């Protein structure tokens, strides 16, 4: 129930293939005492893209969890229906940027804490048969030193009643370096495809986001940087098909790297569950404690 006139633009928080997110202050009193919120809108507003957004809004409105970014509401001139999603604003921003800025403060124990939180949110999603389909550190938000949330659901899809995967091919650019093989080859997205991406997220975390060590770089290094266009995808597939994998990050413990590789099983059903992951991560943490 947000009125556009009282939305004061502060800054840009991010961009998407066809969306963006702004930091705004909602100040109806025009006394500058309103809260600061996050606003997502569309850049390309095709009837198709609207359908998706409306669905994204529904999905988010339907989620209630400590590790999921809070839906605050919607706004639209009515008007040509210039739809806008209002979410809570997280002051520490994306886990990706945070992690980078504070590598010196954040130890492995702490990475495991966030890791575990992510699993709990992912598990909550799978509960509603939602496939996230864009798991990444950019897309995790930091609410405070001790808590993260999943903060974007632009690509999230709901599973059909009678199937455990969803087939979908997206126009233009895909985060292929986070994509599971069946996603690359069949455009198949399942909880298990989400676990594959989680593995990469875990990887991201333990690279502390050093640029030379990113998935795209590490894979391109592995494929050879002469590759371009479609060819990149094709080599990527061949590479994974032959058990090529991202390397253990500098300083990563073997037990942690093992979790990553279990996530990066070619064999879809041999990938762990989010509940399993959380338990194993938590067990590990406990062992770190003493
Ligand atoms: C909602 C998003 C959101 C937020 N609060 C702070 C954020 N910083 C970056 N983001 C991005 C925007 C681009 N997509 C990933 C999240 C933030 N609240």
């Amino acid at each position: 129930q947000f009125e556009e006139r009282h939305l004061k633009f502060l800054q840009q928080l991010g961009k998407g293939n066809f969306g963006s997110v702004e930091m705004c202050r909602y100040d109806p009193l025009q006394d500058n005492t309103g809260e600061v919120v996050a606003v997502k809108k569309l850049q390309h507003s095709t009837e198709e893209h609207l359908r998706d957004f409306e669905r994204e809004i529904e999905i988010l409105k339907s989620l209630q969890h400590d590790n999921i970014v809070k839906y605050k509401g919607v706004c639209y001139s009515a008007g040509r229906r210039n739809l806008k999603l209002i979410m809570e604003y997280l002051p520490y921003g994306s886990l990706r940027d945070y992690l980078q800025k504070h590598k010196e403060r954040i130890d492995h124990i702490k990475l495991l804490q966030y890791t575990s939180q992510i699993c709990k949110g992912m598990e909550y999603l799978g509960t509603k048969r939602y496939i996230h389909r864009d798991l990444a550190t950019r897309n995790i938000l930091v609410e405070n030193e001790n808590r993260v949330k999943i903060g974007d659901f632009g690509l999230t899809k709901v599973l059909p009643q009678d199937k455990e995967y969803y087939k979908v091919k997206e126009p233009g650019e895909s985060p292929i370096f986070w994509y599971a093989p069946e996603s690359l080859t069949e455009s198949k997205f399942s909880v298990a495809s989400d676990v594959w991406s989680f593995g990469v997220v875990l990887y991201e975390l333990f690279t502390y986001i050093e640029k030379s060590k990113s998935p795209p770089a590490e894979f391109m290094r592995m494929i050879g940087n002469d590759k371009q266009g479609q060819m990149i995808v094709f080599h990527l597939i061949e590479l994974l098909k032959n058990n090529g994998r991202l390397p253990r990050p500098d300083g990563c413990p073997d037990e942690i790297y093992m979790i990553m590789t279990e996530c990066w099983n070619n064999n879809v059903n041999q990938r762990p569950s989010f509940r399993d992951l959380a338990l194993r991560v938590d067990q590990i943490r406990d062992n770190m404690a003493g």
